[PDB]
């Protein structure tokens, strides 16, 4: 029905935060704004260390919202421990998946790493703002020659 979507869960937590604070608020947003379109594939990829206790130089808010994500299988976390694999977790499954990605991140490094990554992210990276709380996507994500959004987010039109 519509492409798998999958959520970039930092670079849009950040950027709900200003880039000063992991806003888990930020994702739930994106999330619901895809939930209120009808999506039911949506996979929000998150590092398993966002789960431990705030550093003071990794602040984060509303962090409980993480867990519940898990709960509902919206959210899945990327694995880490005491290095992470984020940006390519998530790559791979939009890719392997034939979805889409929402992320103002373009991975200039897997871009370059593999050549189908970069033809892909030209294709399939849905970028944003947020303007307070709200969630904006552009209507026409690949410009004048390229489908409506509502066409964007479908397997066809
Ligand atoms: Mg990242």
């Amino acid at each position: 029905d519509l492409r798998p979507v999958v959520i970039d869960g930092s670079n849009v937590a950040m950027s709900h935060g200003n880039k000063e604070v992991f806003s888990c608020r930020g994702i739930l947003l994106a999330v619901n704004w895809f939930l209120e379109r009808g999506h039911t594939d949506i996979t929000v990829f998150v590092p398993s260390w966002r789960k431990e206790q705030p550093r003071p130089d990794v602040p984060i808010t509303d962090q409980h919202i993480l867990r519940e994500l898990e709960k509902k299988k919206i959210l899945v976390f990327t694995p880490s421990r005491r290095v992470c694999y984020d940006d390519r977790f998530i790559v791979k499954l939009a890719y392997e998946s034939d979805g889409i990605v929402v992320s103002n991140d373009t991975y200039r490094d897997l871009q370059g790493e593999r050549q189908e990554w970069k033809r892909f992210i030209e294709e399939r990276l849905l970028m944003y703002s947020f303007v307070n709380d709200k969630f904006m996507p552009p209507d026409d994500p690949l410009g004048r020659h390229g489908p409506s959004l509502d066409n964007f987010l479908r397997k066809k039109p």
